[PDB]
């Protein structure tokens, strides 16, 4: 399903990429995406697939166009356009300055400060789930770990019940990797009628949980509103619960290939930060875009107003331009190039958190359980979106090479 070229798109200019669905999905999310860095590939594509999007391909395009809020608006970031269109998240949908007062409030809830108080808790969580898996000799890695570890933190900072994740994580997906059981609007509806009485409850009484701090704040010597306070809450929902999850399960995947590099950050874990910003980049799997709020002539191609343009914070990292050897891991490359976490004026708010995640993952998972691998006559699939996942992670070890703590 090809909508029909606009007028100003050059035939040559012609690459139809499905952002859903790529092609060589078989060989690997990231892979599969890397096709657009081939040489056949122009750096600037229009596809007419998900209604028709420009793709840029290189990260020296994606970050000026993160750059240039005036020309690249944040105002309808998803493609579709429906998606983007219903898309009313805080900050994300909103140009600087006006981002801005907002940017800070939601800092106040996820930033360093946060990260620092809750250090212990993601540090106990991590070693009681590993520890309560050791002694089985297998898991499911993305029922078992990768999916409890982050939404369970998330879900206490939030001060939110556990029996909701279910519902929650079922909302959260449908928006970054549409199933076709519901539309964007649909699934954003019943993620709001979800936060609406629990944000009034708390702007009457007040607790110490980030969705307390977001409902009761100040943004322009002003109270937030309701509406505004609901829309960033959903915003560090999907944060919350779609993204720290997903990448875990594309890292776990490599180090059960990879003894070699397990061995690497056993014996030498001052590498271990390294090693997570190697991953980050090796391993991102954020795709989102902007829209042109007028006619502009970008690298020699018109850009007509109103037309989104897809800018995959994935690919920066991917592009041989930046990184020699891109799909290949090596823990100490000299500079590990990447926009995992964004660009420009949204840059991630969360990146501090998600490091967290990931460094007490690699470090206590290795720990106990440093031999491991996927299992015989698994096959391991991808899924694309505006957040990449996997489907399922069967890994399998032998528990007398485990060592309790
Ligand atoms: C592996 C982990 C994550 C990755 C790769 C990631 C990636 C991103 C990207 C690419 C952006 C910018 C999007 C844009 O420019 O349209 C961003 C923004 C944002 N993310 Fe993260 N994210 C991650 C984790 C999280 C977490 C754990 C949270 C906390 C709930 C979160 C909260 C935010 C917020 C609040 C913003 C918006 C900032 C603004 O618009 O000013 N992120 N994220
Ligand atoms: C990856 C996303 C595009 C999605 C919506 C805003 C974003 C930056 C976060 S955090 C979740």
């Amino acid at each position: 399903n090809l909508a029909p070229l606009p007028p100003h798109v050059p035939e040559h200019l012609v690459f139809d990429f499905d952002m859903y669905n790529p092609s060589n999905l078989s060989a690997g999310v990231q892979e599969a995406w890397a096709v657009l860095q081939e040489s056949n590939v122009p750096d600037l594509v229009w596809t007419r697939c998900n209604g028709g999007h420009w793709i840029a391909t290189r990260g020296q395009l994606i970050r000026e166009a993160y750059e240039d809020y005036r020309h690249f608006s944040s105002e309808c970031p998803f493609i579709p356009r429906e998606a983007g269109e219903a898309y009313d998240f805080i900050p994300t949908s909103m140009d600087p300055p006006e981002q801005r007062q907002f940017r800070a409030l939601a800092n106040q809830v996820v930033g360093m400060p946060v990260v620092d108080k809750l250090e212990n808790r993601i540090q106990e969580l991590a070693c009681s789930l590993i520890e309560s898996l050791r002694p089985q000799g297998q898991c499911n890695f993305t029922e078992d770990y990768a999916e409890p570890f982050p939404i369970r933190i998330f879900m206490l900072l939030a001060g939110l019940p556990e029996e909701d994740i279910p519902h929650l994580k079922y909302l959260t997906d449908q928006m970054t990797r549409p199933d076709g059981s519901m539309t964007f609007a649909e699934a954003k509806e019943a993620l709001y009628d979800y936060l609406i009485p629990i944000i009034e409850q708390r702007r009457q009484k007040p607790g110490t949980d980030a969705i307390s701090i977001v409902a009761n704040g100040q943004v322009n010597g002003r109270p937030i509103t309701s509406d505004e306070a609901k829309r960033m809450c959903g915003l560090l929902l999907v944060g919350g619960l779609d993204t720290v999850v997903n990448f875990l399960s594309f890292s776990m995947e490599f180090l059960a290939k990879s003894p070699e590099h397990r061995q690497e950050l056993i014996e030498r874990p001052e590498r271990i930060p390294a090693a997570c910003e190697e991953l980050l980049r090796r391993f991102s799997l954020v795709a989102d875009g902007r829209i042109l709020t007028s006619d502009y002539e970008f690298h020699g191609v018109q850009l007509k107003k109103g037309d989104q343009i897809l800018l995959p914070q994935m690919l920066s990292g991917l592009d041989e331009r930046e990184n020699a050897c891109p799909m290949h891991v090596d823990f100490s490359r000299q500079k590990v190039s990447h926009t995992t976490f964004g660009h420009g004026s949204h840059l991630c708010l969360g990146q501090h958190l998600a490091r967290r995640e990931i460094i007490v993952t690699l470090k206590e998972w290795l720990t106990r359980i440093p031999d491991f691998s996927i299992a015989p006559g698994a096959q391991i699939q991808h899924k694309s979106g505006i957040v990449s996942g996997v489907q399922a992670l069967p890994l399998v070890w032998d528990p007398a090479t485990t060592k309790a703590v």
